[PDB]
């Protein structure tokens, strides 16, 4: 049992939030909003190449956290990520923002 040595919480639950006109799933982490990464690459930033997403990302100290076997476990649930998806980044709701700002805007 791990729970003797006082773990914290997991995410229970997931919501969602509407970036540049598509509706990302999420978790809230830290008291912000965290996008599942694939999901906007695969839509919002569809037609942009990694090499240009990764370096605006370095660019705008953007840090992507990887998903929790429980965050990976909902979003399967959800159908947002295939059953055999290995792991997941997210981002957080402000980074997502302003990366999709720089890569869409100016």
């Amino acid at each position: 049992g791990s729970h003797m040595f006082m773990p914290s919480d997991r995410s229970t639950e997931r919501c969602e939030t509407v970036l540049e006109g598509e509706t990302i799933s999420c978790f809230v982490v830290g008291g912000e909003k965290r996008l599942c990464l694939p999901q906007i690459l695969n839509s919002v930033l569809r037609d942009f190449s990694l090499q240009q997403i990764n370096a605006v990302c370095d660019e705008l100290h953007i840090y992507c956290s990887r998903c929790t076997a429980d965050q990976l476990e909902i979003l399967k649930v959800m159908g947002i990520l295939p059953f055999s998806a290995p792991s997941c980044g997210l981002i957080t709701k402000t980074d997502a923002e302003r990366l999709c700002n720089a890569l869409l805007y100016g």
